[PDB]
């Protein structure tokens, strides 16, 4: 699914992130936008065999479990497959152990690069939430 940016900012707060650990809801609207463009089916391979799935482009290195990715953990116990539905739960439940980790949204390459100090708050604006 690919969500519309007022959308997946409802969805996104629907299910508790806005202000965890003390991100607005406008860092993880950005964050999706630029890791995953709102494609809920997005998936990416990393240069070390590890793959990033879905709106959140999380990790199979660390994060869920893919088969295929030598060494890694499963540390949100859940197949990578689940981090590509149209429901956005999963990857929403995954992203708070993430960013409960001790790096914030760092874990985010492209939240640090693209969204981290600049007016997140202009992607949730003008939307009914
Ligand atoms: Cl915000
Ligand atoms: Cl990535
Ligand atoms: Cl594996
Ligand atoms: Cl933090
Ligand atoms: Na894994
Ligand atoms: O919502
Ligand atoms: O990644
Ligand atoms: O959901
Ligand atoms: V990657
Ligand atoms: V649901
Ligand atoms: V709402």
């Amino acid at each position: 699914k690919v969500f519309g940016r007022c959308e997946l900012a409802a969805a996104m707060k629907r299910h508790g992130l806005d202000n965890y650990r003390g991100y607005s809801l406008g860092n993880w609207v950005c964050a999706a936008k630029f890791e995953s463009n709102f494609n809920t089916q997005a998936t990416n391979r990393n240069t070390d065999g590890s793959t990033d799935y879905g709106i959140l482009q999380i990790n199979s290195r660390w994060w869920c479990n893919d088969g295929r990715t030598p060494g890694s953990r499963n540390l949100c116990n859940i197949p990578c497959s689940a981090l590509l539905s149209s429901d956005i739960t999963a990857s929403v439940n995954c992203a708070k152990k993430i960013v409960s980790d001790g790096n914030g949204m760092n874990a985010w390459v492209a939240w640090r690069n693209r969204c981290k100090g600049t007016d997140v708050q202009a992607w949730i604006r003008g939307c009914r939430l």
